[PDB]
C-alpha cells in the first residue's frame, strides 16, 4: 500500500541518470505500469510526493526533458502519451498539480508543457489531449483555474505559437499590425460557454479557499470579456431590479405606517383608504413570496457546502430570512394576536438594510461596501467579546454592591452601556453603603473601556485600511463578476443567443485540412517599444 | 460645479439678497428668513480668501478633497441606516412621538453624543424596542462613526505631498482675473 | 495612396523607389481610421506622408523626402483640420517614459 506496484524503472529515473534510464527501456520494461501507493498519491494528512502515477509523466515532472523526448520518439517502446492512471490523471494533468505559482517553478512546467504538445502534435495529429478529462470530468485547463495555479492558467488562455504547423495549437491570433497598434483575437473557447465546467463558473463558484481567485480574473482575455457583457446587456438589467426593489421597499412602508390601532385582527374594510391600504400589504406579501421561492431556487441550484453559505454569498440568506419574517407575520395576523406587529418591524428593519446589496455595480460605494465588510470581520469580534467581559463583570459588582430602583442585573447594564455613548450618569443612584466603593468602581470601569478600549478600536481600524486598500478594487470586481453570471442564467433562460460574445471568424486552417472556426474576441493593444 | 464652485455661492447670496428687498416691500414676515440665509451664506463665503496664504490654502484644499471623497459615501449608508430603523422603531409606536419626523430626529441625537435610550413608552413589546435601538446604535456608532476617522486618515496620507501644487493652481487664476 | 503603404513598412529602399516615381507626396489620406475617431479603434499620424515617417521615427526618410531634387516635400503642408507636421508631432506624444526621448 505504501509503496505497492512499484517497478524498477521508476528508481532509475528519480536518479536522474541519461545512461541507466536507457538501459532499462531499451530491455522491455513497461512503461505503461502504474505504482500506485499511496506515499505517491496526495494524501495531504501525510507527507509524501505526487508524480502522476506514471513513469512517463516522473521524467516531466523531474525536468527530465531528454529522457521524455527518448521515452517517446524512440522505436523499441513508445510511451503512452495518452495514458490515464487510477484517478484519470494524465501527464498535462500531472503536471498542473506540480506547479505551485512560485517564482522558479513556473518558468519550468509551462515551458515542459508547450514540448510535450508540439511532440504530440507530430505524433498524433487528431488526437487532442487537452480536452481529456479525469474520473472527477476536468479537464487541464478547467483543473488549473479551479486550485488557484494562476501562472499556468495564464499561458494556457494566451498561448501563441510561432511555428508554422503548430499555429493551430495556438489560441491567441494576430489579425493584422500598423505601426504601435497591432490587433490580436482569443480562442474564447470553453471560456464562458461549456458542457459542465465553464472557466469563468469555476473561479467564481469556488469555496473561498482558492489561494488567488480574486487575481485569475485579472488575466488578459477574461477581465475585458467580463466587461464586455457588463457595458452590453446586464448594466441595464441591473438598474431596473434597483428600481423595482425601492418601489416595493417605499410601499412596504407605508402600508405598515398606517396600520389601524383597533384590537383583535384582521380589521374590517370602511372608507376610501383602508382599500388602498389593502392593497399596499397585498403587494407586500406577494414580494416575499417571490424572495421565499429565490431563496431555495438558489440552493437546488449551486448546492452550498455550508461554509460557502455564511462566509461567501450571505446576502441570499438574509433575504430569505426577511421573506420569512414577512410569512410568520402573516400567519400571525390571520390568528388573531398581536405580534404580527413585531414580526413586520423585524421585516421593515432587514428590508430596509437588505438595501445595501446594490452598491455593487458602482464601483466607488462597491469598494466601500468591501472595505466594510473586511472591519466588521477583523475587527468588531475582538472588541466585542473584551467589552463585553468588562461590561459584565462590572456590572454584577455594581448590582451586588446596590441595595434595595436599579437593583436588577438589567437596570444596572444599561446605566453602564450608556458611558459608551456619552450619556453617562456617574451618580444613577444612591441606595447603597460605602460611597467610596462605588466611585472606584465606576472610574476604573470608565478608564478601561471609554479612554483606552474605544479609542484603541480607531487606531486598529486605520491598520487594516492600510493594508487592504490596494486590493479592494479586485474583491469588488470578482463580487460584480458573480452578479454578471446570475442574470445570464435567470433572465434570458431560453435561447441564449442575444448575449453571445464575439463573432464566428475565421483564423487558420486544420492540421488535416478543414477550416476551423471559432468564437474570437477581439483586442486592441499598443506598442511605441520594440518596433 | 468641479471647478469654480465660489462664483455659483456669491451670486446665490447676492439672490437671498434681492428675494429679501423683494419681500420686506411686499409687507412679508420671511424677508427675516431669506435674510438669515443671506447672512449664514455670506460669513461661509468668508473661506474664499484662503488662498494667499500657503498653510491655510493647502488646509482648504485638503478640506475640499475630504468632501468630495468621504462625506458622500458615509451618507448615502447612515441616511440608508438612519430612515430604516427610524420607520421600524414609528411603526412600533402607538398612540408624542408618533410621527416620522419626532422619530427621525430622536435617532438623530445618538449621532453627537446625547442618545435617549429611554425617549418613550408608549409600546408594547418593550423587548422588541430595545433589541431595534441596541442594533442601530452598534451599527452607526460604534462601527460606522469610527470607520470615517479611520478612511479619512487614509486619504490624507495619499495627498499630503501633492496638495502644495493644486494651491498653486488656484492662485494662478487669482492672479490672471 | 501607394506611398502610405510603403512608409508604414519601414522599407527605406522601397519609399525611395515610389517618391523617385513622381507619386504625389502632398495627397492626404482624409480616412476616419486615420482620424482622432475616440469612439472607434485606429491610428493618427497627421493625414500626410511627410508625416507618417516623422511619427514613425524614420529620420533617414523625412530627410531624403526634403533636401532630394526629384519632389521636395512642403514642410508648410496643412491637412484638412489643419494640423502640420509640428501639429501632428504633439498629438503622437503621450508623455509616456520613452515617447518623450
Ligand atoms: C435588527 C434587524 C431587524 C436589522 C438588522 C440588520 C443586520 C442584522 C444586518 C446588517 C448588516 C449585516 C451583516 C453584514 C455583514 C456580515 C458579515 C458576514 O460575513 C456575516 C453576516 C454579517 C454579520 C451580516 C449579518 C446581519 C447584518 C448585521
Ligand atoms: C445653510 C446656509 C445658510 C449656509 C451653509 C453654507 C454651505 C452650503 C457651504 C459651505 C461649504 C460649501 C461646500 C464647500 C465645497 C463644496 C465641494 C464642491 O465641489 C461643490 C460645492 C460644495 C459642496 C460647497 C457647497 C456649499 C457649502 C456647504
Ligand atoms: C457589508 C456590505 C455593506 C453589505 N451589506 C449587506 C447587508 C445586507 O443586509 C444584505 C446584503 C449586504 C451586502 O450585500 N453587502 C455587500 C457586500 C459586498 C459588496 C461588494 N462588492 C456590496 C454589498
Ligand atoms: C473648501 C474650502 C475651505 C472653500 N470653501 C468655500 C466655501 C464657500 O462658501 C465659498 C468659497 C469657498 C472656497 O473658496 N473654498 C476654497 C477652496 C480652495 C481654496 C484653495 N487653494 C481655498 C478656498
Amino acid at each position: 500500500s505504501y509503496y505497492k506496484g512499484q517497478t524498477a524503472l521508476h528508481i532509475a529515473i528519480e536518479r536522474r541518470n541519461m545512461a541507466l534510464v536507457t538501459l532499462l527501456v531499451e530491455n522491455g520494461a513497461d512503461v505503461q505500469a502504474a505504482a500506485h501507493g499511496d506515499f505517491f498519491k496526495k494524501t495531504k494528512g501525510r507527507p509524501g510526493f505526487y508524480f502522476g502515477e506514471l513513469p512517463l509523466s516522473l521524467a516531466a515532472c523531474t525536468n527530465q526533458l531528454g529522457i521524455v523526448k527518448f521515452l517517446l520518439q524512440n522505436s523499441w517502446q513508445t510511451a503512452d502519451i495518452s495514458a490515464r492512471d487510477s484517478v484519470g490523471n494524465t501527464v498535462l494533468h500531472a503536471l498542473v498539480e506540480v506547479a505551485d505559482n512560485t517564482a522558479d517553478n513556473t518558468k519550468f512546467v509551462t515551458s515542459m508543457y508547450n514540448e510535450i504538445l508540439m511532440l504530440g502534435a507530430k505524433l498524433h495529429p487528431t488526437l487532442k489531449l487537452e480536452e481529456l478529462t479525469n474520473k472527477k470530468g476536468m479537464t487541464p485547463l478547467a483543473l488549473a483555474a479551479g486550485t488557484g495555479k494562476i501562472g499556468v492558467l495564464a499561458y494556457i488562455l494566451q498561448r501563441e505559437i510561432q511555428e508554422p504547423e503548430c499555429r493551430h495549437l495556438s489560441r491567441k491570433f494576430t489579425e493584422w499590425a500598423y505601426g504601435p497598434v497591432h490587433s490580436s483575437l482569443y480562442d474564447l473557447s470553453c471560456i464562458d460557454t461549456c458542457e459542465k465546467n465553464s472557466v469563468l463558473e469555476v473561479i467564481a463558484y469556488s469555496s473561498s479557499e482558492t489561494p488567488n481567485r480574486h487575481d485569475m480574473l485579472l488575466v488578459e482575455p477574461l477581465n475585458r470579456l467580463l466587461q464586455d457583457k457588463w457595458d452590453r446587456f446586464v448594466k441595464r438589467i441591473f438598474y431596473f431590479n434597483f428600481l423595482v426593489y425601492c418601489l416595493y421597499m417605499i410601499i412596504f412602508t407605508m402600508a405598515a405606517y398606517y396600520r389601524p390601532v383597533d384590537g383583535l385582527p384582521p380589521f374590517k374594510m370602511e372608507k376610501t383608504g383602508d382599500y388602498f391600504r389593502v392593497t399596499g400589504e397585498i403587494l407586500s406579501v406577494l414580494g416575499g413570496v417571490y424572495f421565499f421561492f429565490r431563496g431555495i431556487q438558489y440552493f437546488l441550484q449551486r448546492r452550498p457546502s455550508m461554509k460557502t453559505l455564511f462566509v461567501d454569498s450571505y446576502s441570499e440568506m438574509l433575504f430569505f430570512l426577511q421573506s420569512l419574517f414577512m410569512l410568520a407575520t402573516v400567519v400571525l395576523y390571520f390568528s388573531h394576536l398581536k405580534e404580527y406587529v413585531a414580526s413586520m418591524v423585524f421585516s421593515l428593519a432587514l428590508g430596509w438594510t437588505n438595501m445595501l446589496y446594490y452598491t455593487r455595480g458602482f464601483q466607488q460605494m462597491g469598494i466601500y461596501a468591501v472595505m466594510i465588510e473586511k472591519m466588521i470581520l477583523r475587527d468588531l469580534c475582538r472588541f466585542m467579546f473584551v467589552y463585553i467581559v468588562f461590561l459584565f463583570g462590572f456590572s454584577t459588582a455594581v448590582v451586588t454592591l446596590i441595595e434595595d430602583s436599579y437593583n436588577s442585573l438589567y437596570s444596572t447594564c444599561l446605566e453602564l452601556f450608556k458611558f459608551t455613548i456619552g450619556m453617562g450618569d456617574l451618580e444613577f443612584t444612591e441606595n447603597y453603603d460605602f460611597k467610596a466603593v462605588f466611585i472606584i468602581l465606576l472610574l476604573a470601569y470608565v478608564i478601561l473601556t471609554y479612554i483606552l478600549l474605544l479609542n484603541m478600536l480607531i487606531a486598529l481600524m486605520g491598520e487594516t485600511v492600510n493594508k487592504i486598500a490596494q486590493e479592494s478594487k479586485n474583491i469588488w470586481k470578482l463580487q460584480r463578476a458573480i452578479t454578471i453570471l446570475d442574470t445570464e442564467k435567470s433572465f434570458l433562460k431560453c435561447m441564449r443567443k442575444a448575449f453571445r460574445s464575439g463573432k464566428l471568424l475565421q483564423v487558420g486552417y486544420t492540421p488535416d485540412g478543414k477550416d476551423d472556426y471559432r468564437w474570437c474576441f477581439r483586442v486592441d493593444e499598443v506598442n511605441w517599444t520594440t518596433w
